[PDB]
C-alpha cells in the first residue's frame, strides 16, 4: 500500500512529461510497476489537485 522509492521516480517522471493520461496508459503504467491501476490513478488525480497550474 505504500509505494517503493524507484516506484516514485517513474511516476513522479512521467508527470513531468504528462499531467493528465489515459485510461489505456494508466494501466499500461500500473502494469510495468506493479501498482493497482486506482493506486496510480489516485496518485495522479492527488498529484494534480497540489496546485492549480497542473489542471
Amino acid at each position: 500500500t505504500v509505494f517503493s522509492q524507484a516506484q516514485l521516480c517513474a511516476l513522479k517522471d512521467r508527470f513531468q512529461k504528462q499531467k493528465y493520461l489515459s485510461l489505456q496508459q494508466m494501466q499500461e503504467l500500473s502494469s510495468i510497476l506493479n501498482l493497482s491501476y486506482k493506486q496510480v490513478k489516485t496518485w495522479f488525480q492527488n498529484q494534480r489537485m497540489k496546485c492549480k497550474r497542473w489542471q
